[PDB]
Parts: C-alpha cells; structure tokens; sequence
C-alpha cells in the first residue's frame, strides 16, 4: 500500500484468520446465550454472560480489522462455521466449553504474537498485548472462579445449585 | 531521651515485640487473602475479609510505632516470620485459624497491659484500651459469629454452605 | 491449573521471590519513615516521603500477587528479612539507601522480563511494563534529583541544608 | 458533700494544687509569648506559639475544676507565682524551659494518677487518661521535634536559623 511499512503478508494473513476465530467465538456465544434462554433451560444470568460474551468477541473482530486498515493489510472474510453444539447441557458443561473455547483463542494470540515479534512487527505486538492478552487472561480468570463454584454446588442437589449459581453470582435483572 | 519520661526499657522492648507480632498477623492475612483469590478456591467474599483484616493489622503496627517514637522509645523491627501454612484449606479451616490467631494478639495486648500497669504507665495502659482492647474483642466475637454460621452451614452438604456463606454473609462486589 | 496457560514454573517462581522483594523493600521503607519521627530526627516530609514508598512497594506486591493468581500459579510467601539497618542517618545517607534499594528492585524487574522473553511470555512482559518499569524509573529520577538537591544543600551548613531541603522540597503539613 | 461519693480529701487537694500548676504554667506562656512580640525579639511565629500554650493550659485548669465540682469536692485557689524569668533568651533557650515545665505538669498528672489507683478511684484516673496524659505525650513530642530542629539550625549562622524556624516550622500570617 501507499501506507504500508513493516506489515508481512504473513501477518496480514493470519490477522484475517483471527478475524475468523473472533467471530466463530461470537457465534459460539450467541447459540451459548439463546439456549439458556430457552423455556426448558430458563437461566437468565447464563444468557446474558454468553450474550454479552458474544458481543465482547465481535468487539475483537472489529478491532482487529480496524487494525487491518490502518496497518495497510486488506480484510479478507471467510465462511463462519456453526457452534460445536445446538445444544449446551448444563451451565457446568456450558462453562467448560466457554473456557476450551478462550484457551482456544488465547493460544492463537499467542502464536500471532510470536509470529510478530519474529517479523520484528512491534506495533503488532504492542497491539495485541494492549488490547487481547489481558483481556483474555482476565476472562479466563473470571470463568475459572465460576467453573469452581459450579462445581462446589453439585454436590447431591444439581438443580439446586444450578439456580442458586445463577441467581447469586451471575448478573439477572 | 530529650522527651522520655516514665517509659520503661522494658515496655519500649515489648511494643517493639508486639509490631512483629501485628505485621506477622497482617502477612498471615495477605496469605489468605490471596489464597481465596486462586482460580480453584474462589469465594471472593472470604478473600476480602482477610485482605481488609491484612490492613486492619499493618495499621495496628504503624499505631504503636507512632506511640513508641512518641513516648521516646526507639522502633526497633526483626524479621518476620512467614505464615504457618501455604494453603489454608475451607473457609471453615481459615476462620478457625484466624480466631487462634486473633486470641494470640489479644493475649500479648493483655499481658502488655499488665506489664505497663505494673510499671505505673497509665498512657501504655490508656493506650490500649482506646485503640486495642475493644478492636480485639468486637473482631473475636464477629469471627466467632462466622465459625457458628459456617459450622452449621456444613450438614451434608459442605460446598452448598461454604458458597451461601461468602455470598450472603461476606461482603463481595 | 484450569486457567495456566503460556506460564512457566521458572515465571512462577520468580514472581514470588520478586514479591518477597518488594515487601522487603517495603519494610526498609517502613523502618526509614519511623526513624525520620524520632524526636532527635524529626524531618516530616522525610518521614512522609518514606511511609508513601512503603505503601507503593506493598501495592507492587499486592500486583504481582493479584497477577500471580490470574495466571494460575501459586503464591508462596517466605521468610522476610529486616532491614539492613536500624538508624539511617542523615536525609542523604537514607536517600543513597533508598536509590540502591531502588535498583535492586529495577535489575530484579529486568531480569524477570528478560526470562519472560526468553520463555515466550508476553503477558508477563506486558506486565512489567505497563505497571512496573516507568514506574520505577519516574522514582529512581525522582531521588537523584532530590539527591543532588541534598549534596548542594551541605556546603559548610549541614544541618541547615537538610532542614531547607524537608521544608521547601519534601511535602509537610 | 450530697453527690460526693469515692472522692478522697487526698485527691481533691492534689487536684486544687494541680490547678494552680496549671495556672502557673499558663502564666508562664503568657510571658514567654508577650518576650517574642517585643520589638527587640520579634518572633511572631514563636509570640503565637507560646500564647496559644497559655489557652491550652488555662482550658486544663478549667477542665479540673468542672471535674472538682462534679466530684462535690471545693476549689480552693492559692496564689499564682511569677513565671520563672523576666527574659527568656532564644527561641532555644524558651523551647528547652518549655519543655522542663511540661515534664513538670506530665510528672505531676502522673502522681495524682497513682493516688488515684492507691485510692480506687477509677473516675479520677480515666479522667486524666482521657483528657490530659496523652495530650501532654503529644505536647511533649512537638516541643521534642521543635528543640531538634531548632538545634540542627544553629551551627555557625545562629540569627538566620532563628528566623528560619519561625519563618517555615511556626505558624504566622
Ligand atoms: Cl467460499
Ligand atoms: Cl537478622
Ligand atoms: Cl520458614
Ligand atoms: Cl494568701
């Protein structure tokens, strides 16, 4: 480009496959969200944590593409692939997909970053550990504290401490 | 000194001892704070009753360095041991810990106490009713109103009880 | 962990001793405020410059502790050593002391980003520096200005200058 | 007397003589303050620190009344000498006989106390603890800091330290 200055193909190439991994997560989120919706599911705070995590992976997507045009680099979309599941199970099962899901995206950070600073590319670098690798080790915090305290609330009585989990941790409204 | 006056060696020596034992308490908390902090013990509430309790106890040290420099004694640290575990196991184990903890500090305040009455010290002895002694009972008792709370909390079923507890009674967020 | 990703136990490790390092250094701090309220010292804003850093150098270990857990290791405390002294001088002596308490903990955050670079860890980096290296050099400009203020402030008048020095440099109030 | 009840003769003659100490020491503030606003001597700062002492230990005298009357007991008032000198030379020389008049008040507020405790009169001794003992500790403490700095700012230029101190220490603007 008349802009372009130290942008590898490569990484060029591999940001469009993230743009691709952000919104397969997003999509990932949104069928996540609308089965906890569901009449015979009916936990609304377990909607509206994979609702909103829907949204904060778009938000990824969209950074990184405006990443792409300011760096010079040209947006290429590709097919999205459907959720792994149509259905969730248990908000247990459905958190543990969630955390697979971020180490996932996590680990594709990483291999960006990696491919960056092997480029020499420290504006892409600086990009990623600005606005991706905290937020991801963050999230995969927070749902690590929520996996434990799914699971401290099995014990004998599940469907008990499935709504206690979401009635007392999870935002409802 | 040029301002000391009715302050025995041996006070100045014992509110010496009793700063380590307070910054002693205040790493212990830290510890335990940070230990309901891990990803696989997670009960935010019980992380912030001892992260608070961690600066309850530095302020108790930093009050009596201000009363040892102004009586005249001389501020004297040694090294601080680190806490007696790595890991402090339920939130049950941990208040029990605290409450064997709490009952140290307070058997030093007293027997400090006794000492500067036997010296003829009222400001000592002043000193520690006013700042110490009702600080330590009200914390006792409100750790001995948790331990009756969490210990009928367990039944059968201990993780049901150890959540409810750090949502309805600890403060998070 | 459910959550260690990209973190190596040599990280791991090191972040606990580096929070050793910081309370210790904290501790110094401690020991430099409540020489400088001695009644024969008696420099308030040497005091209160001293009791701030030991407040910043708890927050760098609460920090890294908070960070330590969002990664998935495991905070170990150990033994923390007193200060290396128990009276510290003059204003200049303990500025001197404090310069090279200072990049001690400079050369310790260096060598734990170079040993994140060298295990891949761009979150750890990113760490260091979004909250520790500018930090640390904004303080070590910060006390060779104020060192260079106190060695032109001795001449033949040394009492002078360091009274000159508390008043119209160091805060008071 | 009809209310007086545990009110020894004892103590309530110590503290009709403890009301005159304190009338003799405000006297002597009232001097050592008007010295400092002589033409000649011209320490404003040093005058205002001075008089305030004088109110401070009025208010002490009075404090010791109300309590002579609620304790049924009678104030009996005696004559009041003379401040010790006519002239008190330097801001030094009035700050080291401040100092020795109130180690003589602190003295004497410490043998009523013990009179106090021989005769278990435990309204006389929380009287003292809660609104005399740690006000003079403080006092003391501050005159302690002033004699240091004061001391630090003589070396071989004696006029300009004096000025000094008042100028950045006492309160003037
Ligand atoms: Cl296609
Ligand atoms: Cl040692
Ligand atoms: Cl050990
Ligand atoms: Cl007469």
């Amino acid at each position: 480009s008349q802009i372009r200055q130290n942008y590898s193909t490569e990484v060029e190439a591999a940001v469009n496959r993230l743009v691709n991994l952000y919104l397969r997560a997003s999509y990932t989120y949104l069928s996540l969200g609308f089965y906890f919706d569901r009449d015979d599911v009916a936990l609304e705070g377990v909607c509206h944590f994979f609702r909103e995590l829907a949204e904060e992976k778009f938000e990824g997507a969209e950074r990184l593409l405006k990443m792409q045009n300011q760096r010079g680099g040209r947006a290429l979309f590709q097919d999205l692939q459907k959720p792994s599941q149509d259905e969730w199970g248990t908000t247990l099962d459905a958190m543990k997909a969630a955390i697979v899901l971020e180490k996932s995206l996590n680990q594709a950070l990483l291999d960006l970053h990696a491919l960056g600073s092997a480029q020499a590319d420290p504006h892409l670098c600086d990009f990623l550990e600005s606005h991706f690798l905290d937020e991801e080790v963050k999230l995969i915090k927070k749902m690590g504290d929520h996996l434990t305290n799914i699971q401290r609330l099995v014990g004998s009585q599940a469907g008990l401490g499935e709504y206690l989990f979401e009635r007392l941790t999870l935002k409802h409204d």
